[PDB]
Protein backbone atom coordinates (compact mmCIF):
# COMPACT_ATOMS: atom_id res chain seq x y z
CA UNK A 1 0.00 0.00 0.00
CA UNK A 2 1.33 3.27 -1.66
CA UNK A 3 -2.79 2.28 -1.79
CA UNK A 4 -3.11 3.57 1.72
CA UNK A 5 -1.79 6.84 1.27
CA UNK A 6 -4.00 7.53 -1.34
CA UNK A 7 -6.94 6.39 0.59
CA UNK A 8 -5.59 8.45 3.11
CA UNK A 9 -5.64 11.51 1.64
CA UNK A 10 -8.67 10.60 -0.54
CA UNK A 11 -10.57 10.53 3.12
CA UNK A 12 -9.12 13.60 4.29
CA UNK A 13 -10.11 15.50 1.37
CA UNK A 14 -14.20 13.83 1.86
CA UNK A 15 -13.76 16.41 4.93
CA UNK A 16 -13.23 19.62 3.36
CA UNK A 17 -15.17 19.50 0.15
CA UNK A 18 -18.62 20.97 0.41
CA UNK A 19 -21.61 19.51 2.34
CA UNK A 20 -22.04 15.80 4.65
CA UNK A 21 -21.24 12.84 3.42
CA UNK A 22 -22.27 9.46 5.29
CA UNK A 23 -19.52 6.88 6.07
CA UNK A 24 -21.53 3.73 6.59
CA UNK A 25 -20.61 0.81 8.92
CA UNK A 26 -20.41 -2.95 7.65
CA UNK A 27 -19.12 -5.76 10.12
CA UNK A 28 -18.09 -8.47 7.52
CA UNK A 29 -16.64 -8.50 4.07
CA UNK A 30 -19.48 -8.82 2.36
CA UNK A 31 -21.27 -6.40 3.64
CA UNK A 32 -18.21 -3.90 2.85
CA UNK A 33 -17.95 -5.22 -0.82
CA UNK A 34 -21.75 -4.19 -1.00
CA UNK A 35 -21.26 -0.85 0.36
CA UNK A 36 -18.45 -0.02 -2.32
CA UNK A 37 -20.40 -1.29 -4.89
CA UNK A 38 -23.52 1.01 -3.41
CA UNK A 39 -20.97 3.74 -4.21
CA UNK A 40 -20.60 4.83 -0.52
CA UNK A 41 -16.50 6.57 -0.85
CA UNK A 42 -15.40 5.01 2.91
CA UNK A 43 -16.48 2.62 5.47
CA UNK A 44 -16.32 2.72 9.39
CA UNK A 45 -15.94 -0.17 11.35
CA UNK A 46 -18.89 -0.58 14.20
CA UNK A 47 -17.36 -2.34 17.60
CA UNK A 48 -20.94 -3.12 18.00
CA UNK A 49 -21.83 -5.12 14.59
CA UNK A 50 -18.60 -6.72 15.36
CA UNK A 51 -19.62 -8.12 18.49
CA UNK A 52 -23.00 -8.90 17.15
CA UNK A 53 -21.61 -11.20 14.46
CA UNK A 54 -19.59 -12.90 17.46
CA UNK A 55 -23.12 -13.46 19.44
CA UNK A 56 -21.67 -11.16 22.16
CA UNK A 57 -23.07 -8.02 23.11
CA UNK A 58 -21.27 -4.53 22.51
CA UNK A 59 -17.89 -4.23 24.17
CA UNK A 60 -13.58 -5.80 22.35
CA UNK A 61 -10.07 -7.84 21.91
CA UNK A 62 -7.33 -5.01 20.46
CA UNK A 63 -5.90 -7.97 18.28
CA UNK A 64 -9.80 -9.06 16.84
CA UNK A 65 -10.15 -5.37 16.19
CA UNK A 66 -6.70 -5.20 14.31
CA UNK A 67 -7.80 -8.24 12.49
CA UNK A 68 -11.41 -7.35 11.51
CA UNK A 69 -9.77 -4.03 10.41
CA UNK A 70 -7.40 -5.52 7.91
CA UNK A 71 -10.43 -7.69 6.96
CA UNK A 72 -12.52 -4.89 5.82
CA UNK A 73 -9.86 -3.06 4.50
CA UNK A 74 -8.91 -5.92 2.19
CA UNK A 75 -12.54 -6.43 0.92
CA UNK A 76 -13.36 -3.11 0.51
CA UNK A 77 -11.05 -1.41 -1.06
CA UNK A 78 -11.86 1.81 0.69
CA UNK A 79 -10.50 4.21 3.03
CA UNK A 80 -11.53 2.44 6.28
CA UNK A 81 -11.57 4.57 9.82
CA UNK A 82 -11.66 2.48 12.70
CA UNK A 83 -13.60 2.67 15.94
CA UNK A 84 -11.04 2.10 18.63
CA UNK A 85 -13.19 2.27 21.42
CA UNK A 86 -11.28 3.89 24.38
CA UNK A 87 -7.79 3.28 22.77
CA UNK A 88 -8.08 -0.07 24.72
CA UNK A 89 -6.70 1.39 27.66
CA UNK A 90 -6.53 4.16 30.16
CA UNK A 91 -3.16 5.28 29.76
CA UNK A 92 -2.35 7.51 26.82
CA UNK A 93 1.26 5.82 25.82
CA UNK A 94 -1.31 2.89 25.10
CA UNK A 95 -3.79 4.58 22.91
CA UNK A 96 -0.97 5.89 20.59
CA UNK A 97 0.19 2.03 20.57
CA UNK A 98 -3.51 1.65 19.36
CA UNK A 99 -3.25 4.31 16.58
CA UNK A 100 0.35 3.15 15.52
CA UNK A 101 -1.41 -0.77 15.05
CA UNK A 102 -4.29 0.72 13.53
CA UNK A 103 -2.50 2.34 10.79
CA UNK A 104 -0.41 -0.86 10.32
CA UNK A 105 -3.85 -2.66 9.76
CA UNK A 106 -4.34 -0.43 6.93
CA UNK A 107 -7.29 2.18 8.75
CA UNK A 108 -6.70 5.28 7.71
CA UNK A 109 -8.58 7.14 10.66
CA UNK A 110 -10.02 6.03 13.67
CA UNK A 111 -12.05 7.12 16.77
CA UNK A 112 -10.81 7.43 20.40
CA UNK A 113 -13.44 8.14 23.11
CA UNK A 114 -13.27 9.22 26.73
CA UNK A 115 -15.18 6.41 28.35
CA UNK A 116 -13.66 4.59 30.98
CA UNK A 117 -15.74 1.50 31.16
CA UNK A 118 -16.10 1.80 34.74
CA UNK A 119 -19.27 2.69 36.24
CA UNK A 120 -18.09 5.15 39.40
CA UNK A 121 -16.66 7.47 36.61
CA UNK A 122 -17.11 6.17 33.26
CA UNK A 123 -15.88 9.67 31.82
CA UNK A 124 -12.33 10.04 32.06
CA UNK A 125 -11.66 13.84 33.56
CA UNK A 126 -10.82 15.88 31.33
CA UNK A 127 -7.11 16.29 32.15
CA UNK A 128 -6.44 13.06 30.96
CA UNK A 129 -8.80 12.89 28.39
CA UNK A 130 -7.37 15.89 26.29
CA UNK A 131 -3.43 14.03 27.53
CA UNK A 132 -5.10 10.79 25.90
CA UNK A 133 -6.05 12.73 22.34
CA UNK A 134 -2.72 14.55 22.43
CA UNK A 135 -0.92 11.23 22.27
CA UNK A 136 -2.97 9.70 19.78
CA UNK A 137 -2.78 13.07 17.54
CA UNK A 138 1.10 12.64 17.94
CA UNK A 139 0.76 8.89 16.79
CA UNK A 140 -1.26 10.19 14.21
CA UNK A 141 1.43 13.11 12.88
CA UNK A 142 4.41 10.72 12.90
CA UNK A 143 2.47 8.35 10.13
CA UNK A 144 3.31 8.85 6.67
CA UNK A 145 0.20 9.63 5.17
CA UNK A 146 -2.67 11.63 7.07
CA UNK A 147 -4.66 9.90 9.69
CA UNK A 148 -8.06 11.38 10.10
CA UNK A 149 -7.99 11.10 14.11
CA UNK A 150 -11.93 11.35 15.34
CA UNK A 151 -12.31 12.22 19.15
CA UNK A 152 -15.15 11.02 20.63
CA UNK A 153 -16.98 12.85 23.97
CA UNK A 154 -19.23 10.20 25.65
CA UNK A 155 -21.37 11.59 27.88
CA UNK A 156 -24.56 11.81 26.13
CA UNK A 157 -24.41 7.50 26.17
CA UNK A 158 -23.37 7.73 30.35
CA UNK A 159 -26.28 9.97 32.12
CA UNK A 160 -24.49 13.18 31.44
CA UNK A 161 -26.53 14.84 28.80
CA UNK A 162 -24.78 18.24 29.41
CA UNK A 163 -24.14 20.23 25.85
CA UNK A 164 -21.65 22.59 27.74
CA UNK A 165 -19.22 19.76 29.21
CA UNK A 166 -19.79 18.06 25.97
CA UNK A 167 -19.31 20.59 23.79
CA UNK A 168 -16.00 22.23 26.13
CA UNK A 169 -14.62 18.07 26.06
CA UNK A 170 -14.87 18.30 22.03
CA UNK A 171 -13.24 21.59 21.54
CA UNK A 172 -10.42 20.67 24.23
CA UNK A 173 -10.08 17.72 21.52
CA UNK A 174 -10.00 19.83 18.58
CA UNK A 175 -7.53 21.93 20.03
CA UNK A 176 -5.29 18.81 21.14
CA UNK A 177 -4.88 17.85 17.26
CA UNK A 178 -8.21 16.44 17.06
CA UNK A 179 -9.14 16.03 13.24
CA UNK A 180 -13.05 15.10 13.41
CA UNK A 181 -14.48 15.53 16.58
CA UNK A 182 -17.86 13.57 17.78
CA UNK A 183 -20.45 13.20 20.40
CA UNK A 184 -22.38 10.35 19.96
CA UNK A 185 -25.85 10.44 21.62
CA UNK A 186 -26.55 14.40 20.55
CA UNK A 187 -30.11 13.98 18.35
CA UNK A 188 -31.19 17.36 19.01
CA UNK A 189 -30.97 19.54 15.95
CA UNK A 190 -30.22 22.84 17.58
CA UNK A 191 -27.91 21.18 19.75
CA UNK A 192 -26.07 19.76 17.05
CA UNK A 193 -25.94 22.94 15.01
CA UNK A 194 -24.09 24.52 18.50
CA UNK A 195 -22.14 21.76 18.63
CA UNK A 196 -20.68 22.32 14.71
CA UNK A 197 -20.40 26.43 15.69
CA UNK A 198 -18.51 25.86 18.33
CA UNK A 199 -16.21 23.52 17.31
CA UNK A 200 -15.81 24.52 13.58
CA UNK A 201 -13.56 21.99 12.62
CA UNK A 202 -15.57 18.46 11.21
CA UNK A 203 -18.09 16.94 13.05
CA UNK A 204 -19.35 13.38 12.89
CA UNK A 205 -23.39 12.69 13.81
CA UNK A 206 -24.32 9.27 14.28
CA UNK A 207 -27.71 8.67 13.11
CA UNK A 208 -30.14 5.57 13.99
CA UNK A 209 -28.23 5.11 17.69
CA UNK A 210 -30.79 6.56 20.49
CA UNK A 211 -33.23 9.11 19.73
CA UNK A 212 -34.80 11.40 16.31
CA UNK A 213 -33.53 11.24 13.00
CA UNK A 214 -32.40 13.58 10.65
CA UNK A 215 -31.61 13.48 6.98
CA UNK A 216 -28.46 13.92 5.71
CA UNK A 217 -29.10 17.02 4.08
CA UNK A 218 -30.92 18.22 7.16
CA UNK A 219 -27.74 17.28 9.16
CA UNK A 220 -25.53 19.30 6.53
CA UNK A 221 -27.45 22.42 6.92
CA UNK A 222 -26.53 22.13 10.83
CA UNK A 223 -23.15 22.26 9.57
CA UNK A 224 -22.45 18.35 10.28
CA UNK A 225 -19.52 17.08 8.14
CA UNK A 226 -19.78 13.50 8.76
CA UNK A 227 -22.84 11.22 9.23
CA UNK A 228 -22.23 7.48 10.47
CA UNK A 229 -24.63 4.77 11.67
CA UNK A 230 -22.72 2.40 14.43
CA UNK A 231 -24.12 -0.66 14.37
CA UNK A 232 -27.46 0.03 13.13
CA UNK A 233 -27.00 -1.68 9.55
CA UNK A 234 -26.05 -4.78 11.84
CA UNK A 235 -28.99 -4.14 13.53
CA UNK A 236 -31.38 -3.88 10.37
CA UNK A 237 -29.97 -6.97 9.14
CA UNK A 238 -31.05 -8.72 12.22
CA UNK A 239 -34.31 -7.07 12.32
CA UNK A 240 -35.02 -8.82 9.03
CA UNK A 241 -33.08 -12.57 9.94
CA UNK A 242 -35.51 -12.17 13.48
CA UNK A 243 -38.57 -11.08 11.26
CA UNK A 244 -37.98 -14.27 9.39
CA UNK A 245 -37.23 -16.41 12.17
CA UNK A 246 -40.59 -15.63 13.92
CA UNK A 247 -42.63 -16.21 10.57
CA UNK A 248 -40.84 -19.98 10.65
CA UNK A 249 -41.19 -21.02 14.19
CA UNK A 250 -45.34 -19.26 14.19
CA UNK A 251 -46.45 -20.00 10.55
CA UNK A 252 -43.94 -22.07 9.02
CA UNK A 253 -43.49 -20.34 6.18
CA UNK A 254 -40.60 -18.91 4.09
CA UNK A 255 -42.30 -16.03 2.53
CA UNK A 256 -39.59 -14.04 3.61
CA UNK A 257 -37.27 -15.60 1.39
CA UNK A 258 -39.24 -13.41 -1.38
CA UNK A 259 -37.29 -9.92 -0.46
CA UNK A 260 -34.17 -11.79 -0.05
CA UNK A 261 -31.12 -10.72 -2.46
CA UNK A 262 -31.42 -13.50 -5.39
CA UNK A 263 -28.41 -15.93 -4.80
CA UNK A 264 -27.90 -15.51 -8.88
CA UNK A 265 -27.42 -11.81 -8.24
CA UNK A 266 -24.82 -11.97 -5.42
CA UNK A 267 -22.84 -14.72 -6.69
CA UNK A 268 -22.60 -12.65 -9.64
CA UNK A 269 -21.22 -9.59 -7.49
CA UNK A 270 -18.98 -11.35 -5.22
CA UNK A 271 -17.71 -13.04 -8.53
CA UNK A 272 -15.76 -9.45 -9.94
CA UNK A 273 -12.48 -9.01 -8.78
CA UNK A 274 -13.40 -5.75 -7.81
CA UNK A 275 -16.20 -3.64 -6.04
CA UNK A 276 -17.41 -1.84 -9.58
CA UNK A 277 -20.99 0.11 -8.96
CA UNK A 278 -22.66 -2.53 -10.70
CA UNK B 1 -21.29 -37.22 25.83
CA UNK B 2 -22.61 -33.67 25.26
CA UNK B 3 -22.08 -34.67 21.24
CA UNK B 4 -23.59 -37.92 21.42
CA UNK B 5 -26.93 -36.23 23.10
CA UNK B 6 -26.85 -33.58 20.91
CA UNK B 7 -26.30 -36.24 17.61
CA UNK B 8 -29.48 -38.98 19.38
CA UNK B 9 -31.58 -35.10 19.56
CA UNK B 10 -31.03 -35.31 16.11
CA UNK B 11 -31.75 -38.39 14.51
CA UNK B 12 -34.65 -38.25 16.81
CA UNK B 13 -35.60 -35.12 14.82
CA UNK B 14 -36.09 -37.61 11.60
CA UNK B 15 -37.49 -40.69 13.35
CA UNK B 16 -40.84 -38.81 15.31
CA UNK B 17 -43.32 -38.34 12.67
CA UNK B 18 -43.89 -35.27 10.93
CA UNK B 19 -41.52 -32.88 9.73
CA UNK B 20 -39.06 -30.39 11.51
CA UNK B 21 -37.42 -26.74 10.06
CA UNK B 22 -33.69 -26.69 10.04
CA UNK B 23 -32.79 -23.02 9.70
CA UNK B 24 -29.29 -22.08 8.32
CA UNK B 25 -27.64 -19.33 10.04
CA UNK B 26 -24.25 -17.87 9.06
CA UNK B 27 -22.22 -16.37 12.44
CA UNK B 28 -22.13 -16.80 15.76
CA UNK B 29 -25.04 -14.50 16.46
CA UNK B 30 -27.28 -16.11 14.01
CA UNK B 31 -26.91 -19.45 15.87
CA UNK B 32 -27.10 -17.72 19.17
CA UNK B 33 -30.45 -16.01 18.05
CA UNK B 34 -32.21 -19.18 16.10
CA UNK B 35 -31.70 -21.01 19.72
CA UNK B 36 -33.23 -18.47 20.87
CA UNK B 37 -36.15 -18.61 18.76
CA UNK B 38 -36.63 -21.98 20.09
CA UNK B 39 -35.24 -24.34 16.71
CA UNK B 40 -34.06 -27.91 17.64
CA UNK B 41 -31.26 -28.23 15.42
CA UNK B 42 -29.08 -25.64 13.26
CA UNK B 43 -27.50 -26.08 9.41
CA UNK B 44 -24.46 -24.35 8.18
CA UNK B 45 -24.59 -22.69 4.48
CA UNK B 46 -21.70 -22.73 2.13
CA UNK B 47 -23.31 -19.76 0.28
CA UNK B 48 -24.73 -18.14 3.45
CA UNK B 49 -20.98 -18.11 5.17
CA UNK B 50 -18.84 -17.02 1.57
CA UNK B 51 -21.09 -14.38 0.88
CA UNK B 52 -20.28 -13.14 5.34
CA UNK B 53 -16.85 -13.53 3.23
CA UNK B 54 -17.29 -11.22 0.33
CA UNK B 55 -17.12 -14.63 -1.38
CA UNK B 56 -19.27 -16.02 -4.11
CA UNK B 57 -20.78 -20.15 -3.62
CA UNK B 58 -18.41 -22.73 -3.57
CA UNK B 59 -15.13 -20.24 -3.13
CA UNK B 60 -14.74 -21.88 0.73
CA UNK B 61 -11.88 -24.26 1.61
CA UNK B 62 -12.66 -27.20 4.23
CA UNK B 63 -10.13 -25.60 6.84
CA UNK B 64 -12.27 -22.66 7.33
CA UNK B 65 -15.23 -24.81 6.75
CA UNK B 66 -14.40 -26.51 9.76
CA UNK B 67 -13.38 -23.19 11.96
CA UNK B 68 -16.70 -22.20 11.57
CA UNK B 69 -18.59 -25.41 12.15
CA UNK B 70 -17.01 -25.41 15.48
CA UNK B 71 -17.59 -21.61 15.71
CA UNK B 72 -21.64 -22.53 15.21
CA UNK B 73 -21.21 -25.69 17.71
CA UNK B 74 -20.20 -23.22 20.31
CA UNK B 75 -22.46 -20.53 20.09
CA UNK B 76 -25.76 -22.34 19.57
CA UNK B 77 -25.58 -25.25 21.67
CA UNK B 78 -27.66 -27.37 19.30
CA UNK B 79 -26.86 -30.02 16.92
CA UNK B 80 -25.59 -28.98 13.94
CA UNK B 81 -25.63 -30.60 10.94
CA UNK B 82 -22.66 -29.30 8.19
CA UNK B 83 -23.10 -28.38 4.29
CA UNK B 84 -19.85 -29.98 3.28
CA UNK B 85 -20.36 -29.60 -0.05
CA UNK B 86 -18.95 -31.89 -2.11
CA UNK B 87 -16.38 -33.24 0.14
CA UNK B 88 -14.00 -30.61 -0.87
CA UNK B 89 -12.47 -33.44 -3.52
CA UNK B 90 -13.20 -36.17 -5.76
CA UNK B 91 -11.78 -38.65 -3.93
CA UNK B 92 -14.10 -40.82 -2.04
CA UNK B 93 -10.89 -41.33 0.33
CA UNK B 94 -11.14 -36.95 0.49
CA UNK B 95 -15.01 -37.34 1.17
CA UNK B 96 -14.24 -40.10 4.16
CA UNK B 97 -12.41 -37.27 5.77
CA UNK B 98 -13.93 -34.45 5.28
CA UNK B 99 -16.67 -36.64 7.22
CA UNK B 100 -13.77 -37.65 9.91
CA UNK B 101 -13.17 -33.60 10.39
CA UNK B 102 -16.83 -32.07 10.82
CA UNK B 103 -17.64 -34.85 13.45
CA UNK B 104 -14.04 -33.52 15.35
CA UNK B 105 -15.35 -30.26 14.72
CA UNK B 106 -18.59 -30.85 16.93
CA UNK B 107 -21.25 -31.84 14.11
CA UNK B 108 -23.29 -34.70 13.95
CA UNK B 109 -24.59 -34.57 10.62
CA UNK B 110 -23.61 -33.33 7.30
CA UNK B 111 -24.14 -33.20 3.65
CA UNK B 112 -22.37 -34.49 0.38
CA UNK B 113 -23.24 -33.42 -2.72
CA UNK B 114 -22.68 -34.69 -6.13
CA UNK B 115 -21.71 -31.80 -7.89
CA UNK B 116 -17.84 -31.75 -9.35
CA UNK B 117 -17.85 -27.95 -10.21
CA UNK B 118 -17.03 -28.71 -13.53
CA UNK B 119 -18.95 -26.75 -15.89
CA UNK B 120 -19.05 -28.98 -18.83
CA UNK B 121 -19.12 -32.31 -17.04
CA UNK B 122 -20.76 -30.99 -13.79
CA UNK B 123 -22.12 -34.07 -11.82
CA UNK B 124 -20.55 -36.74 -10.94
CA UNK B 125 -21.17 -40.32 -12.70
CA UNK B 126 -23.25 -43.00 -11.00
CA UNK B 127 -20.58 -45.17 -10.07
CA UNK B 128 -18.49 -42.79 -8.69
CA UNK B 129 -21.22 -40.98 -7.27
CA UNK B 130 -22.29 -43.64 -4.85
CA UNK B 131 -18.57 -44.71 -3.86
CA UNK B 132 -17.81 -41.24 -2.63
CA UNK B 133 -21.47 -41.65 -0.67
CA UNK B 134 -20.67 -45.08 0.49
CA UNK B 135 -17.05 -43.56 1.71
CA UNK B 136 -19.28 -40.93 3.98
CA UNK B 137 -21.26 -44.08 5.00
CA UNK B 138 -17.72 -45.55 6.19
CA UNK B 139 -17.07 -42.67 8.07
CA UNK B 140 -19.82 -42.14 9.80
CA UNK B 141 -20.54 -45.22 10.61
CA UNK B 142 -17.00 -45.44 12.45
CA UNK B 143 -18.23 -42.59 14.65
CA UNK B 144 -18.62 -43.34 18.25
CA UNK B 145 -22.21 -41.71 17.66
CA UNK B 146 -24.47 -41.82 15.17
CA UNK B 147 -24.15 -39.03 12.78
CA UNK B 148 -27.01 -38.33 10.14
CA UNK B 149 -25.31 -38.06 7.11
CA UNK B 150 -27.48 -35.97 3.95
CA UNK B 151 -26.71 -37.40 0.23
CA UNK B 152 -27.83 -34.59 -1.65
CA UNK B 153 -28.01 -35.25 -5.72
CA UNK B 154 -27.29 -31.66 -6.96
CA UNK B 155 -29.10 -32.07 -10.89
CA UNK B 156 -32.07 -29.34 -10.39
CA UNK B 157 -28.69 -26.54 -10.05
CA UNK B 158 -26.95 -27.89 -12.93
CA UNK B 159 -29.57 -27.71 -15.49
CA UNK B 160 -30.61 -31.24 -15.54
CA UNK B 161 -34.47 -30.77 -14.33
CA UNK B 162 -34.75 -34.66 -14.91
CA UNK B 163 -36.62 -36.16 -11.95
CA UNK B 164 -36.33 -39.80 -12.96
CA UNK B 165 -32.38 -38.95 -13.16
CA UNK B 166 -32.72 -37.23 -9.76
CA UNK B 167 -34.47 -40.05 -7.97
CA UNK B 168 -32.47 -42.89 -9.16
CA UNK B 169 -29.16 -41.05 -7.53
CA UNK B 170 -31.02 -40.23 -4.03
CA UNK B 171 -32.64 -43.64 -4.07
CA UNK B 172 -28.92 -45.06 -4.75
CA UNK B 173 -27.29 -43.12 -2.21
CA UNK B 174 -30.36 -44.70 0.54
CA UNK B 175 -29.06 -47.96 -0.80
CA UNK B 176 -25.47 -47.21 -0.30
CA UNK B 177 -26.25 -46.08 3.46
CA UNK B 178 -27.19 -41.78 3.31
CA UNK B 179 -29.62 -41.59 6.13
CA UNK B 180 -31.01 -38.26 4.69
CA UNK B 181 -31.50 -37.59 0.61
CA UNK B 182 -31.83 -33.76 -0.70
CA UNK B 183 -32.56 -32.82 -3.97
CA UNK B 184 -31.67 -28.86 -3.93
CA UNK B 185 -33.75 -27.00 -6.39
CA UNK B 186 -37.07 -29.03 -6.37
CA UNK B 187 -39.92 -27.10 -5.45
CA UNK B 188 -42.96 -28.71 -7.57
CA UNK B 189 -45.26 -30.70 -5.16
CA UNK B 190 -45.92 -33.31 -7.85
CA UNK B 191 -41.85 -33.37 -8.19
CA UNK B 192 -41.84 -33.50 -3.95
CA UNK B 193 -44.50 -36.26 -3.69
CA UNK B 194 -42.19 -38.20 -6.59
CA UNK B 195 -39.32 -37.84 -4.54
CA UNK B 196 -40.70 -38.75 -1.32
CA UNK B 197 -42.45 -41.47 -2.83
CA UNK B 198 -39.50 -43.12 -4.41
CA UNK B 199 -37.46 -42.51 -1.70
CA UNK B 200 -38.87 -43.52 1.87
CA UNK B 201 -35.95 -42.46 4.01
CA UNK B 202 -36.08 -39.38 4.90
CA UNK B 203 -36.00 -36.19 2.78
CA UNK B 204 -34.78 -32.47 2.96
CA UNK B 205 -36.51 -29.71 0.58
CA UNK B 206 -35.13 -26.59 0.59
CA UNK B 207 -37.04 -23.66 0.57
CA UNK B 208 -35.80 -19.82 -0.74
CA UNK B 209 -33.39 -21.40 -3.26
CA UNK B 210 -35.16 -21.12 -6.51
CA UNK B 211 -38.75 -21.73 -7.86
CA UNK B 212 -42.57 -21.71 -5.53
CA UNK B 213 -42.70 -22.00 -2.24
CA UNK B 214 -44.62 -23.91 0.54
CA UNK B 215 -45.41 -23.99 3.90
CA UNK B 216 -43.97 -26.64 6.66
CA UNK B 217 -47.53 -27.98 6.65
CA UNK B 218 -47.65 -28.48 2.80
CA UNK B 219 -44.34 -30.28 2.56
CA UNK B 220 -45.19 -32.75 5.10
CA UNK B 221 -48.46 -33.58 3.53
CA UNK B 222 -46.14 -34.41 0.86
CA UNK B 223 -43.77 -36.96 2.94
CA UNK B 224 -40.88 -34.42 3.73
CA UNK B 225 -39.24 -35.17 6.99
CA UNK B 226 -36.77 -32.09 6.95
CA UNK B 227 -37.15 -28.25 5.31
CA UNK B 228 -33.82 -25.97 5.54
CA UNK B 229 -33.43 -23.13 3.40
CA UNK B 230 -29.77 -23.01 2.32
CA UNK B 231 -28.12 -19.53 2.03
CA UNK B 232 -31.94 -17.85 2.05
CA UNK B 233 -31.51 -16.25 5.75
CA UNK B 234 -28.34 -14.54 4.88
CA UNK B 235 -30.01 -13.47 1.71
CA UNK B 236 -32.93 -11.88 3.38
CA UNK B 237 -30.46 -10.33 5.94
CA UNK B 238 -28.76 -9.25 2.96
CA UNK B 239 -32.01 -8.04 0.87
CA UNK B 240 -32.60 -5.53 4.48
CA UNK B 241 -28.96 -4.43 4.10
CA UNK B 242 -29.24 -3.63 0.76
CA UNK B 243 -32.41 -1.68 1.31
CA UNK B 244 -30.82 0.57 3.61
CA UNK B 245 -27.30 1.01 1.46
CA UNK B 246 -29.98 2.11 -1.50
CA UNK B 247 -32.19 4.23 1.26
CA UNK B 248 -28.71 6.38 2.56
CA UNK B 249 -27.42 6.51 -1.40
CA UNK B 250 -31.05 7.72 -3.28
CA UNK B 251 -32.40 9.89 -0.28
CA UNK B 252 -29.66 10.50 2.41
CA UNK B 253 -32.28 9.27 4.97
CA UNK B 254 -32.00 6.45 8.09
CA UNK B 255 -35.66 5.74 8.17
CA UNK B 256 -34.84 2.12 8.15
CA UNK B 257 -33.39 2.14 11.54
CA UNK B 258 -37.03 2.19 12.41
CA UNK B 259 -37.67 -1.51 11.76
CA UNK B 260 -33.90 -2.71 13.05
CA UNK B 261 -33.92 -4.50 16.38
CA UNK B 262 -33.40 -2.17 19.44
CA UNK B 263 -30.21 -2.11 20.58
CA UNK B 264 -31.07 -2.41 24.05
CA UNK B 265 -32.42 -5.55 23.19
CA UNK B 266 -29.46 -7.65 21.05
CA UNK B 267 -27.46 -5.92 23.72
CA UNK B 268 -29.55 -8.04 26.80
CA UNK B 269 -30.16 -11.31 24.54
CA UNK B 270 -26.57 -11.52 23.90
CA UNK B 271 -25.50 -10.44 27.82
CA UNK B 272 -27.06 -13.89 28.79
CA UNK B 273 -24.90 -16.67 29.04
CA UNK B 274 -27.31 -19.09 27.47
CA UNK B 275 -29.60 -19.61 24.75
CA UNK B 276 -32.66 -19.61 26.82
CA UNK B 277 -36.21 -18.64 25.01
CL1 LIG C 1 -25.82 -0.43 17.86
CL1 LIG D 1 -28.08 -19.16 -1.55
MG1 LIG E 1 -17.56 0.38 21.31
MG1 LIG F 1 -23.75 -24.99 -1.67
Amino acid sequence: SDLQARHAEAFRALHTRPGAFIIPNPWDAGTARLLAMAGFEALATTSAGYAFSKGQPDNIDRDAMLDHIADLVAAGGLPVSADLENGFGDAPGTVAETIRLAAEAGAVGGSIEDATGRADTPIYARDASVERIAAAVDAARALPFPFTLTARCENYLHGRRDLDDTIARLVAYRDAGADVLYAPGITDADEIAAVTRAVGAPVNVVMGLQGGLLSLDELAALGVKRVSVGGALARAALGAFLRAATEMRRDGTFTFTQAAVPGRDINRWFAAPDNSPI
